């Protein structure tokens, strides 16, 4: 298991508008509650999966808990900086397993809700 993404960087210019407050109050916490979440609120844990693989392929890793600490650090300077890494642990997800996969229909279900929240955002 590689050092897990950075959750804390002050060399970084810190925002809280009222999308990435949105983001972490509405987005995140109901994708949390999704009954197909939990494999994406921590990183992978290739030692415990027994997947040696897994960040030998996958190069910027990324999953909610790691984008929840982020949010609630202001780390982020927008709201597209936060979709991004949404957009990452989806992707990461589609380029390791195959359609059809289970984990694939997890992350499926949960980007379906994703892009129905963000879809309408903000001020
Ligand atoms: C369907 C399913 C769902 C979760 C697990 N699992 C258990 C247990 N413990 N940790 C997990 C777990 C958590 C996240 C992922 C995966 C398994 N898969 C595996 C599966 C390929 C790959 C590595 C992937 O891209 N992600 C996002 C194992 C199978």
């Amino acid at each position: 298991n590689p050092p897990p993404p950075e959750t804390s960087n002050p060399n970084k210019p810190k925002r809280q508008t009222n999308q990435l407050q949105y983001l972490l109050r509405v987005v995140l916490k109901t994708l949390w509650k999704h009954q197909f979440a939990w494999p994406f609120q921590q990183p992978v844990d290739a030692v415990k999966l027994n997947l040696p693989d897994y960040y030998k392929i996958i190069k910027t890793p990324m999953d909610m808990g790691t984008i929840k600490k982020r949010l609630e650090n202001n780390y982020y300077w927008n709201a597209q900086e936060c979709i991004q890494d949404f957009n990452t642990m989806f992707t990461n997800c589609y380029i390791y397993n195959k359609p059809g996969d289970d984990i694939v229909l997890m992350a499926e279900a949960l980007e379906k809700l994703f892009l129905q929240k963000i879809n309408e955002l903000p001020t």
